[PDB]
């Protein structure tokens, strides 16, 4: 039962089930995989494709030759199992060189320097087939008021996209970006620190229509935010490019559960969200295994990701099709919510007397909303319970 | 000592200082004031202006005499005391019939009142002689994932603003919008619940250059988001068109303390920015005296936010003129995140050896950013200690 | 399907379905309900019982011959139905005079007024057959830090609640208290405000044994807090005389939604957890039917509390019962967590030396918990996707 | 200006200066410090002593002869400096094998490890002249409902603490314990997570008298709760036998800032209360200088915990001699909350006309809290704008 297939576009970073544990008051208790390895894993849980840091796949420092052959076994891997590459992200926030951050550190060498990480990997990840480019700028912020001009930053910012757009465009690729937000950690607090200040930010670009978001349903909720609604801005601005699937228990450090972990009712009005929008690309779990778990257990959480996606998606759509709540959605009036207030224009709205001078306020005040009998039959939907 | 006078530009709801205590838990604990007495006191206490909402200054259901003597009164007090009145709003939240919200309200028939009802009001405020119109959307939003489409309400809320954007242009008015934001409360969740939610927003209604923001302290608190980050992205945007200043103690209910209170530091550096911008809008409070207040205590409330703005205004200048920092600032190089990363041009930087083949990582990596001696001297200048 | 039958044990506050909808920004949307007919329509539904606050049963001010037909009203309704009532408590926060508390008011008069209004209602509370009598101490605290000095505080609230133990013990009643947290709303911060801070207080008064705590599950979370641990801590002190079941998302202002929304996972392990443990109390709900709804909503909001209870306790009975999950609970070793850890007493430890000196840290770090296997299954169960 | 000295009792972690700055997305930034030098740099910045995990002291895994010389070369430090150890503790978290907990861990083999782990290092503090043995269960939770029985696990804290107990009293050492709670991280919630968890617990103790809490300012401000409320019911209960002190920006993670950052008005509020109390313990420096930093940036970030500490405790004192704050106090009624509620006794209450029948309600209501006013005098006597 809910077996996913290549098909559900379902896909992992290669630092997700190869992360071996260390935390901030912890030491790895997993041994490094062998990124060859995790394709092979994947592909037989079912996965359709992997994503990668630069750094995640090449060493860091590798000499050419190295990174030669580090491809040459990553690429027959993707032969062998038929997986594929749809993103690729650079790593600016492990090094000792990024404290301050990349494309934001005060240093303007460092900054240089991420830029000329950042258009290296660009190029690999378009040799893998890549689609789209995530930015993550997790050291782009500040501990303390003074350490970090805001608009200064920004500005360094929207240069160092501006580059990385002229950059793709100057060697006809067809690859977009997406930026990740996250409000806070590793900094004490992040620039861009969630989808609207995000969105925001790319209306500010050169070429806005190369960028887009790619949010991470733990991040949004580490704001307390409510996911669904960030994702569905995102689409109403046609700018949900990809997005990062996991799980998350409210406001507390960044736990990157796996997806249906963490807040499950916000987990499944996202499946409801995606699949009625007709999202089309990839389902990327951006989760780690808990560092209690063998090898084996980072498989059944990878595979747990997946099942819930599609047990999730599975009630969503009995919840939608059911004509009980199709009456509940009209008696809610959420038909009436999708029809233009004042088609009539200005003018008629301000000569409507039923719009005002004739509009009995008790009347409709006193008209219930039945919003609760319509999520009852979505929690029962949900459990299994109609 | 930290005497305001009008040319600081404080202003007040009518509000605020007006607020009986009701809570959700509580009776009001202070009689209502009358608009006339609250402009008096303020005006005495050192404040330039006052603000509205349509309800606030004129009882929901008023006859047109009745509307008119209210008016007549408070030009009155205005002409008295020389307060001004920089800027106005619409109650779209309190009548139960917006239980469902105001412009994105699922019955048809309310969104159409509640725009009749705002357009009103913006009569009365250019009147009144407002710059700035906001919009808090305190309703607009859900409790459950059903109840709401968000895609289908934003365009809601995109018609809404357009219409009021095509208002404001057929009658000649220079008068401009401001979306406040705010996460939660009274909804579950709050549509355009940030900054930056709101400024994406802004960017895809039909007149955007008519619309900025009107953040408050606390609601970008009642995210954990860095306020000062959040103004400094509005400022890069150009779109700070107002603020509300408060106190909010982290990431609970909205407390509206008085400014200075809640988050110290984040005062500081929110003033700091302000003035060092040059922020030229009304410096307005939106605050609650606490319902364990009497009279007397609402003034000296009111007093306070006023006393700790002036304050902190003059420990941030003391800060930036003190060569000590000077110092300090170009030790951690904050000149250099404000230099262009590679105004040489994309192809200079992909060329330039010194960014990447040649690129001493190790070294610069060992290079303390000396913020923690850049934040001592900003806390020993905020509490008075050099 | 899931139709409760008053043998659950399930209850309800009057002033849960009486919630006329006002809150801190909103007007009410529904008219005031008779206790009369909260009882009959509860009843309907399945309710075992009914509580009160003093002032939800008999109107603040009301005379001896108005409280006497109030009463006896009341109790033909609970003759008509066989509805209880198991629990009451008094409202020592709506009325101006609480402002600064009740019990730990600053003013001493406040407070002794404050006593004596909680005795005549455990009087009432005896009288109609209550078991415990809760204390929400809601204005118990603070906006500041000089209004209030938490020791001399806690010294008037032990103080308080030793008079009130005196004084059931004088009459011969049978009644105990329990305390019911919350961190914060309406006050700042409230004293007590977590089931740890209830406990360690209880610990310090005269006669400990009279008295528990009455959590609520969105006041815990409210915090951030697990609330089935804090419920398992409870339980292991003995203490939990009562609980109230409600629905919260995360950190924000009190929602009290009804049972199950919210944190959906959370609300299967706290029912986990009363049904593992043999609690027997009543299953309270202290919730609010959103202002949205009109009179058939709040009634659909009441049964949907008790529906969720059912579900979840036949998907937890399903998972403890399944021979896989008692497989994996084996597994991930929780028969051993349950195993003393050196009955062979302290000097059989330091003598062992395969607890230290001979002891593999290697082999034992490297066995895998499995505790993701065990957690799918959980979410299987849950879901009804076994 | 606030020059210390070993006489205000400051004492460091080596763990806090020895940070080498790894966190979760990040590698170290600075080199390892040897604790010899540690001591060292402390003793030259007025610090009056240090404390340890045993791991901090002697590389885990280290021989005899080793461990002896590590021992000698920190005593002989200890003897140049004149520097104290008035606290030691155990690392129970970093290694692997505790992945799952140390006292609480599933696996039995685990727990007994724990405990001689401990053992061994209480004796080496008593050789070193500890007063407290600090535990931190950080270890001690789960990320998932099903992986820990709580009514077990603390059966298995209570049986080891009950154990350590013994053994002190055993060996007959002054030494007692104090138990630091933290809400969540690394574990996904924490058993005891806040102070008055931690105190409740310590009650069920076979020797409550030996065992206190060791709160920290972030851990309690990462469950939103008032760390100055906190630590009163911490001395209202006698046991505050040492505490943390650094700073945190609200509900994230631990982000271990020097103290009076973070939340400097708590942080006040804070010193006000341990001066008024008459705090005689350490005042312990648990802080991480931010990874920004080189070893210069770590003894300014150092010596600004201290010197904060010393300015806030000027303020605060200020405050409380402040004739004019006197007045303003007993304005407030702080006189009158000091006062017994009914030193007269229960049946005088009940037989007080004025506490009820002739209590004048509205009067009372009406009487003005003015804690404004005296919050105000409380932020200019911080500022130090009187
Ligand atoms: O940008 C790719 C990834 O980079 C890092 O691993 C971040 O922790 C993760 O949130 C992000 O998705
Ligand atoms: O929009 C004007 C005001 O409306 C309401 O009073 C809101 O509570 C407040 O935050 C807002 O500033
Ligand atoms: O104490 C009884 C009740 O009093 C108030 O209604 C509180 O809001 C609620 O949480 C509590 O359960
Ligand atoms: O228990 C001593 C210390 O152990 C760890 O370093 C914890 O992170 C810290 O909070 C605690 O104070
Ligand atoms: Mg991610
Ligand atoms: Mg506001
Ligand atoms: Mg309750
Ligand atoms: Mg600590
Ligand atoms: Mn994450
Ligand atoms: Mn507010
Ligand atoms: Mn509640
Ligand atoms: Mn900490």
């Amino acid at each position: 039962n809910y077996q996913p297939t290549p098909e559900d576009r379902f896909t992992f970073g290669l630092w997700t089930v190869g992360w071996q544990g260390r935390d901030p008051f912890g030491d790895a208790t997993r041994r490094a995989l062998d990124p060859v390895e995790s394709v092979r894993r994947l592909a037989e849980l079912g996965a359709h494709g992997v994503t990668f840091h630069d750094d995640d796949l090449i060493p860091f420092g590798s000499s050419d030759s190295e990174r030669e052959e580090h491809v040459k076994r990553f690429r027959q891997a993707l032969d062998d199992t038929g997986m594929k590459v749809p993103m690729a992200t650079t790593n600016l926030f492990t090094h000792p060189v990024f404290k301050d951050g990349g494309f934001t550190a005060n240093d303007r060498d460092v900054r240089r320097y991420a830029l000329r990480k950042t258009i290296r990997n660009i190029d690999l990840a378009v040799e893998l087939g890549a689609e789209t480019y995530v930015a993550w700028g997790g050291r782009e912020g500040a501990e303390s008021g003074g350490a970090k001009d805001v608009r200064d930053a920004l500005d360094r910012m929207k240069e160092a996209f501006d580059l990385l757009g002229e950059y793709v465009t100057s060697q006809g690729y067809d690859i977009r970006f997406a930026i990740e937000p996250k409000p806070n950690e590793p900094r004490g607090d992040i620039l861009l620190p969630t989808v609207g200040h995000a969105l925001a930010f790319i209306e500010r670009l050169e070429r806005p229509e190369l960028y887009g978001v790619n949010p991470e349903v733990g991040h949004e909720q580490m704001a307390g935010l409510n996911f669904p609604h960030g994702i569905a801005q995102a689409l109403w601005a046609g700018k949900l490019f990809h997005i990062d699937l996991n799980g998350q228990n409210g406001i507390k450090y960044d736990q990157d559960l796996r997806f249906g972990a963490g807040d499950l009712r916000a987990a499944f009005w996202l499946v409801d969200l995606l699949e009625s929008a007709g999202y089309s690309g990839p389902r990327h779990f951006d989760f780690k295994p808990p560092r209690t778990e063998d090898f084996d257990g980072v498989w059944a959480s990878a595979a747990g990701c997946m099942r819930n996606y599609l047990i999730l998606k599975e009630r969503a759509a009995a919840f939608r099709a059911d004509p009980e709540v199709q009456e509940a959605l009209r008696a809610s009036r959420l038909d009436e919510l999708a029809r233009p207030t004042a088609a009539d224009g200005l003018q008629a709205l301000l000569d409507d007397r039923s719009a005002f001078e004739e509009f009995d306020v008790d009347a409709a005040a006193a008209r219930g909303m039945a919003f609760e009998r319509l999520d009852q039959l979505a929690m029962d939907h949900l459990l299994g319970a109609r």
